[PDB]
């Protein structure tokens, strides 16, 4: 198991536009296009990310092509954030996929807003850290997902991601 794996087994492989547990267009392995209603506007934030014209509808090595750009960016995005960084120094390899995986969904910023479990990681107090996550609004708007991911934190083991 590596981050690839992961994130393809929680965000999915669609081909086509689709609305995200947020209602948002997106396409691929969780690509986000945008965050505005219209239908229109994703289509052309899609031929731009792709550079041709899409009508909607890509091919899977451009989905994959997508999705290695968005890994390599969440990686970059921890390694240039003061919150963050030190963070995902101090974890091991497992850990830090688990941080990775919850950049690419909520984005950098987002997730340094977890002030106080970023700071119960880095001190190692997994099961405290575990609790403290959970009480947030991503637990309760994707609880199988953040339960996964949370999981990983707490074991440092694959097993939530294991027989799926
Ligand atoms: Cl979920």
């Amino acid at each position: 198991m590596n981050i690839f794996e992961m994130l393809r087994i929680d965000e999915g492989l669609r081909l086509k536009i689709y609305k995200d547990t947020e209602g948002y267009y997106t396409i691929g392995i969780g690509h986000l296009l945008t965050k505005s209603p219209s239908l229109n506007a994703a289509k052309s934030e899609l031929d731009k990310a792709i550079g041709r014209n899409t009508n909607g509808v890509i091919t899977k090595d451009e989905a994959e092509k997508l999705f290695n750009q968005d890994v390599d960016a969440a990686v970059r995005g921890i390694l240039r954030n003061a919150k963050l960084k030190p963070v995902y120094d101090s974890l091991d390899a497992v850990r830090r996929a688990a941080l990775i995986n919850m950049v690419f969904q909520m984005g950098e910023t987002g997730v340094a807003g977890f002030t106080n479990s970023l700071r119960m990681l880095q001190q190692k107090r997994w099961d405290e850290a575990a609790v403290n996550l959970a009480k947030s609004r991503w637990y309760n708007q994707t609880p199988n997902r953040a339960k996964r991911v949370i999981t990983t934190f707490r074991t440092g083991t694959w097993d939530a991601y294991k027989n799926l």
